[PDB]
């Protein structure tokens, strides 16, 4: 079962800040990573697709980048409506797995 | 974490047909868990919530039962637009994890 680190736990910025959110695989999923958010009472939303593809309708600033082991989801100048846990997830190999989570607290 | 193993990893029936995909909860979470649906590289559609409290408007064909480790969606007479790939997320304790997801093929 292909193991999913997040890092950090947890980060806290003001608004207009950037941060990044690392994620990586304990084998090489080449770009098969998506990245979610999801807040709190909230399904989950799909932020971006196989590492580095940006869904329709998502802020420009969201962006994500990596292959093979290491990935890093971006926010440039997070808003105050970014507070949320964020996890990336494999979809290269099943059981499809899933990062542990990462909270943003926007001070 | 409690761990959710999804069952089978694909199943094929032919329209018409009845079928169950199961999630098992390492840990008794009571009603704690979400049924998604995933046609797509999309967000998710949130299909049952708290293990068999269907969402408003979805068909009637659909339904989930279980409480304590032992979840079933069921889908009672399958639609070709029923392809999809479908997932548990128990929302219990943190981290909020989720099965590794059940493949509908419709032969």
């Amino acid at each position: 079962d292909i193991e999913l680190t997040q890092s950090p736990a947890t980060l806290s910025v003001t608004p207009g800040n950037s941060v990044s959110i690392s994620c990586r695989a304990s084998q090489s999923i080449g770009n098969r990573l998506f990245w979610y958010q999801q807040k709190s009472h909230e399904s989950p939303r799909l932020l971006i697709k196989y590492a580095s593809q940006s869904i329709s309708g998502i802020p420009s600033r969201f962006s994500g980048s990596g292959s093979g082991t290491d990935f890093t989801l971006s926010i440039n100048s997070v808003e105050t409506e970014d507070l949320a846990v964020y996890f990336c997830q494999q979809v290269s190999e099943w059981p499809f797995t899933f990062g542990g989570g990462t909270k943003l607290e926007i001070k």
